């Protein structure tokens, strides 16, 4: 009988969009079943986000999603702090594992609210079918100089693989990761922007605790040869090779994102090789998804927001 | 009660500095006798920062200050709000009439904190000596297209006169305004700034409340005939024909400041007949100014910070 709001004390500074296209801004006493409701385990109620595979996607993307949006934007600069514990119940059974973004949710981000509107970070969960252990790894997407339609994300594992470590055809994997997290495995991360600077921080109990600093306010990516490696093998047939603008995000308004954002769609893997993983989505049906697998669903224990702060 | 952070729950958003130089980040369970406590009254307890005429100043000013200044800073796009309720218990009682800034104290601000470092507002409260009314008007201070000499603020009456309005000697005063606001009598402010437009709401039991609109994203003083008439008579003596940047304070990182920023100080009228008072500050001896009025002090009941929002 709880709703989120019991369980996040800030609820009244996020809105929702939810996996059947509802916007909501006003989150306080507010659930809607098979998407965002409460559900008790044991001795811990958790904010479950649960959103299938294809819903009514936001005017922004092909990928559908169950997610807070925080209220109050922020440049850089002045930055924002996000902590969340969670794990991940469910991510597709079905995609094409040739395609990066197959059988993974996205669990936080920063997104921008104007220019490009890209993402300086998102996190994913992303775990084959049939393994144990998945792997959660963080994306940081280029503020593209010129035209966005060059741009990409640059991948780096926290536990287990990064996004480029697909299987070798469609329905064959690559082995589990020794060191990933399994579904209903508990892990933490925080997103500290300080000043300009992503200070990033994952944990997990038996796990290493991995930290990442990446300066949102000058690019590492301003020319052809600054490109990853990693970019050029996994964009290789797409096509995107762009580069970023000197200044990255300084001064791009953006704001914190928390939720399950479902990187598996239906999309056909020959229309785009990264993103389009061609999974079962039964006719956009969201209950026969929700039968076959066919959906992502996150929990979550705390979702905090606060300020950005010096790394001590 | 004893600490102002047992009346003001969100103390921790704010740091101080003291009217004798002191700064302090951590404000909860802290006060200072003589600058910065609580004093109960008939059946209220109220949050009084007092300081001197001359106490020691930030870098940033001649002026002694003990205020509250916001630790998260925003662009004005992003917005902001901050409620307060207060009164002021005194000005200080000595300093040339002919000044501009003679007999007041600043009871709410924004403050950039890069740039020209100008403020979009500052608050003020004046009252002449031995006035019974005294006036509140707010100064709107351009931001500067080039060299910052050329800066002048713009004073808008809310109730009473605006800071223009002085005496004809240093020793002799205007009438008292007809419409104004008594030492100890409670008034109420809301600067409340959504997606770069600054909506103001002045409020007190038995006046009108006033509104005000000013955008801080579009100059209204891009060319020097924008400059108001108001700045040709007080900043005559000054060389201030300055015209402002034409998107004004859009991007610029702003917080806002909230306490006893006295404007009486112990400068020269002959170099400034706007902002250097002549006040008597006895050698900044804090305890002699104490004892003969030398000092500025202005006690909060309420004093909120929260997100800009739509008016209606
Ligand atoms: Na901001």
């Amino acid at each position: 009988t709880k709703y989120p709001s019991e369980l996040i004390p800030q609820m009244d500074e996020w809105k929702i969009l939810l996996g059947d296209g509802t916007h909501k801004e006003d989150l306080v006493n507010y659930a809607k079943d098979d998407f965002f409701y409460v559900e008790h385990e044991n001795e811990t109620d958790w904010v479950v986000f649960k959103t299938p595979n294809s819903g009514i996607t936001s005017r922004t993307s092909s990928n559908t999603r169950t997610e807070l949006g925080q209220k109050k934007h922020w440049i850089p600069e002045t930055g924002g702090k996000l902590n969340a514990t969670l794990k991940v119940q469910h991510v597709s059974t079905s995609g094409d594992a040739r395609v990066a973004a197959s059988y993974s949710v996205v669990v936080g981000q920063i997104h921008s609210d104007e220019g490009h509107e890209n993402e300086p970070i998102k996190i994913f969960y992303k775990k084959f079918p049939g393994h144990t252990k998945g792997s959660v790894f963080w994306n940081y997407e280029i503020n593209t100089k010129g035209d966005n339609s060059k741009r990409w994300d640059y991948s780096t594992a926290v536990w287990g693989y990064d996004m480029s470590v697909v299987g070798p055809t469609a329905t064959s994997y690559p082995e589990e990761p020794e060191d990933g997290i399994a579904l209903g495995e508990e892990f933490s991360y925080e997103i500290n922007v300080y000043e300009g600077i992503m200070y990033l921080t994952f944990s997990s109990e038996g796990h290493k605790t991995i930290k990442f600093t990446k300066n949102l306010l000058k690019s590492n990516f301003t020319k052809k040869s600054d490109i990853p490696q990693q970019i050029k093998t996994l964009y290789a047939s797409i096509g995107r090779d762009g580069i970023e603008r000197e200044n990255a995000y300084a001064g791009e308004i953006q704001y914190f994102k928390l939720g399950a954002y479902n990187q598996t769609n239906g999309k056909s893997p020959e229309d785009n090789l990264v993103w389009s993983t061609g999974a079962d989505v039964y006719d956009g049906d969201i209950a026969k998804q929700y039968a076959n697998g066919s959906y992502a669903e996150v929990w979550f224990k705390e979702a905090t927001l606060g300020s950005g702060s010096a790394p001590e």
